[PDB]
């Protein structure tokens, strides 16, 4: 009962009303509480905050950053340049409502790995001095730790130099793990991404903090953030041939007890670029990154196809199910498949009016407004003047329509769900692709970008399952088992094993360009076995605990 | 403009009217809008928070803390001891609506400035593998620095590891500035503290906010605060004399830090020494704020596990104004005294009704501030309503604008008139009086208190000026004056002012402060009248 709490919740029981009589249309309202959509993170409406943002480092760790009277400078070595990035992310998190997000922590954190293997090198000839003023420019294959036990030259001190150099490193990713863990305010949801970066400090940084979420808080506490995903790329980490074979197999071990990292597949038909190189100084840019909240942007109808310094506006979830249930009544099946569609169509009208809506609202916005926000992060930023109406920069914006609650849908008009027949695997597909048809029609319409999203449900998780028994009630195999399942996935409450859970919920990943996941419920070897899975049916996102 | 601003402005405006209506009793409600009292952080009524605390850092830091699922383990060495003093204050920041104070900034760190001394003392031998035992217990004077030109034998890993450990120790202090100056109002207090491990706590902090954040740009925070002792930093010969004019140059371009007497007859114990590890206690600290708990009825007098729980502001002003319009001296002074007393007895009520409401807590509603920092810790379950607790706190009853009060029925401040310093050194007094008899009377502890008046400048000035019209020097010259100080559009010297803001510190026990407005010479002279009388706390800036 932290009164910083009670703040919060005061702020939201004062916001929210205020928004859906102030700030909406009452076509959308309508739908906002009629169990059919919901408009997520709605009492941060009135200020023009942005749902996410993959932040670029770049500029805030070359340059500085500037909130009121917080004149900083630019950063010097790695315990400067990961408390910079909490400071950003803390300080980001004040101005948007969602979670942040480092995309390549490893591409954004290397080299002030390197600044301060310098500034560690430039201060042993301080014992004995010698010259040796070639450390800038040596390559090293990775930063590794082993006893100083028996050596008889420089080799015992110039490993030592990085021997200090990946404690200090390692102390500052417990650190980071920990002031990302200690939530003493009325909560900061930071996620971060990594495993496509193959050098030497890349590859220090992802295992330095792999091994800190295995230790664990406190007395062997399991630690509850930062979200970590891993992102498993072919030619990089996947074959057993390839570079960062064994960091995937530490992800795999480190899930295993702590239940993190999760996995991202960067070979899925629908992540790819045509500049990716493995020798490109900026290949990340071409890359999908994602969150602890299954978001996903990647493409761009009027910009170039990249995740960094975009994000989410906002987006809303649809509760199919109750579609489903009310198509029930008429007996034969095609007329009822065929009215679900109907109920589905306009629906998806009424959450990009709504998107749009919001993009109208958003703009005429201040670069004041939010500091470091629209002044160092989005993309169109350090064109336009604090105050002079930034309109030339949320055009790079990302709009989402979510669902929730495949199986009591898939068990309305048939009876069975995809667990039990083959009839309602084939019904489950058709009404995705057609979200995603007309999602692409409202981006050609309204000029905007548009996708179709599996939501986490980690706010809505009972909501709609209890307010549907208005109307209706006590229906057997639906309204009965407390929560509705996931987005697209089987029930927990049928028994099925793992291959077949995979191949069913499989082939609705290409359809969401929004976000997704697969979701087990139980060595690294059952690990392994999901994230196979995972691979083979063209899947993308999956966690297993 | 910021969504956490907006957020907080929200909270703000839906939680104030809450209280007025809902929570505060009606007799003190109806003077907290009549312009006679203003209680400050009425937004943090309904949340059961105390209103500031000096941190034990101690027990936070030999064993951890566990709010929320942050368990933490026991901090290592400066830079960890640094970062969790920094956790602590933003987390009680989060559980408390005024503002956090190290007690003795220098006394809760120099062991872990020790430590990381001895972080280093192994991390050297590693090249040169050496029986270096007793680095551990190698006293030293202070930790100095200078180039490394020149040495030689068992020095470059015994002594360059002390010589090295000086930006390590700094820059953790400038971590502790831009983390407190980035978007807290935190306080540090310092200069008692006769060891290398406290003293060099104290130089790199005043370096550090000399050079300024930035492009050469001057800090807002944290607020410094030096503590003025005979035996220890005062005269010439003492040991921290060099800091306190080092001090002073700074305060001549940044104008900080301020400064603090502990030679006043108010600011005295009898158990404190030069050589009990534990004498801090005994040693007054105070904030930003102008807060002092020194005094217990029922208690040790110590200050580290303690604080304030509520105050409110008094406005004599309105007193004096009503008091107008009779002929005579006499009566109207008699008349001012009667309008002085009842509102004390309010304002007592009113420190006693909001104790009420914070009595029969529960330790689960504020995490590391009722399990680990205050008095009477470790002895209550999560749920099993603190009591035996909250009865070691303070109360305030708070004025301002004595200036308008000495021209009311004299006519003349107290800076062109003798005969108003008599009657200056009258109405706090009284207030002093009236405040020990009704700390004996409700059976809790309270004081007199002169306000910042950092939200509070203007908030009387304004319907003071509406309410009944234009009166030359009173309500026609914009803000008022601070709480007892010489105004503002008078030419008065430096000794002047001195002798006539003086007396009235040993009767405000809550809280005061000397302001003088503009080489360390200056600086030098205000701390120098300070100490001829007895003042307690002054600063001067531009
Ligand atoms: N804990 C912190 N919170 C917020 N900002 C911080 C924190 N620590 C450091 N900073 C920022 C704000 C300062 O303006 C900035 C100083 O730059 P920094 O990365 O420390 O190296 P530098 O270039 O100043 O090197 P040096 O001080 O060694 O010359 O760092
Ligand atoms: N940046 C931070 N924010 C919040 N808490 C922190 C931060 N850094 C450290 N902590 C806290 C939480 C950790 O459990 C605790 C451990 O601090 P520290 O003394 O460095 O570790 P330790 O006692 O485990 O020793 P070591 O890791 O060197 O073996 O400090
Ligand atoms: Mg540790
Ligand atoms: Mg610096």
């Amino acid at each position: 009962d932290t009164p910083a709490g009670m703040m919060m919740k005061f702020a939201s029981e004062t916001t929210k009303p205020f928004v859906d009589d102030y700030l909406l249309s009452e076509d959308v309202r309508d739908a906002v509480m009629h169990n059919y959509i919901h408009i997520h993170d709605k009492d941060y409406y009135p200020t023009k905050s942005l749902t996410c943002v993959q932040h670029p480092l770049d500029v805030i760790l070359n340059h500085g950053f500037t909130a009121g009277h917080g004149s900083s400078r630019p950063a010097k070595r790695i315990e400067t340049a990961a408390v910079l990035a909490c400071i950003s992310l803390e300080t980001c998190q004040n101005e948007m409502h969602g979670g942040q997000a480092i995309p390549a922590f490893d591409f954004y954190l290397a080299p002030y790995v390197r600044m301060s293997y310098q500034e560690e090198v430039k201060n042993l000839e301080k014992l004995t001095g010698e010259d040796l003023s070639n450390l800038y420019d040596a390559p090293i294959d990775d930063y590794i730790e082993k006893p100083l036990d028996g050596l008889q030259g420089r080799e015992r001190l110039e490993q030592h130099a990085i021997n200090k150099t990946v404690n200090r490193v390692h102390q500052a990713m417990e650190a980071f793990i920990h002031n990302m863990n200690t939530i003493h305010s009325r909560v900061v949801f930071s996620s971060i991404n990594y495993g496509t970066d193959t050098s030497a400090e890349g590859r220090c940084i992802m295992r330095e903090i792999l091994q800190s979420t295995y230790q664990g808080v406190g007395n062997g506490e399991t630690a509850i953030f930062p979200i970590q995903i891993w992102k498993k790329k072919r030619g990089v980490n996947y074959l057993p041939e390839d570079r960062n074979y064994d960091l995937y197999k530490l992800a795999c071990k480190v899930t295993a007890r702590r239940f993190f990292p999760n996995f991202l597949n960067l070979d899925a038909t629908f992540n790819q670029n045509e500049k990716w190189r493995a020798d490109d100084p900026e290949r990340y840019k071409w890359e999908i990154a994602t969150m602890g909240c299954r978001t996903r942007v990647f493409e761009d109808r009027w910009g170039e196809k990249t995740s960094i310094a975009r994000g989410n506006l906002s987006f809303s979830t649809i509760n199919i199910v109750k579609l489903a249930i009310e198509c029930m009544g008429i007996e034969n099946e095609k007329q009822r498949i065929d009215m679900f569609f109907a109920k589905l169509d306009n629906i998806l009208d009424i959450t990009a009016k709504q998107l749009d809506e919001r993009f109208q609202f958003q703009k005429t916005a201040m670069a004041k407004q939010f500091p470091l926000l629209m002044k160092y992060l989005w993309v169109g930023a350090e064109n336009l003047k604090p105050e002079e109406t930034i309109e030339s920069v949320i055009n790079h914006g990302t709009l989402g329509i979510g669902f929730i609650g495949l199986a009591e849908c898939l068990v309305a008009l048939i009876g069975k769900h995809h667990g039990e027949s083959e009839k309602a695997q084939e019904l489950g597909l058709k009404i995705i692709t057609y979200m995603r048809d007309r999602a692409n029609e409202f981006s050609e319409q309204y000029h905007h970008n548009y996708s179709i999203l599996a939501t986490p449900a980690e706010g809505l998780s009972g909501k709609f399952t209890k307010k549907d028994r208005k109307q209706f009630g006590v229906i057997p195999g639906v309204t009965d088992r407390d929560y509705y399942t996931n987005s697209n996935h089987v029930p927990v409450y049928y028994k099925c094993t793992a291959l077949k859970k995979a191949q069913i919920e499989a082939p609705y990943h290409d359809l969401t360009r929004g976000g997704h996941i697969f979701y087990v419920e139980i060595n690294p070897s059952v690990i392994e076995s999901v994230v196979d899975m995972m691979d083979k049916y063209n899947m993308g996102y999956g966690s297993v605990n």
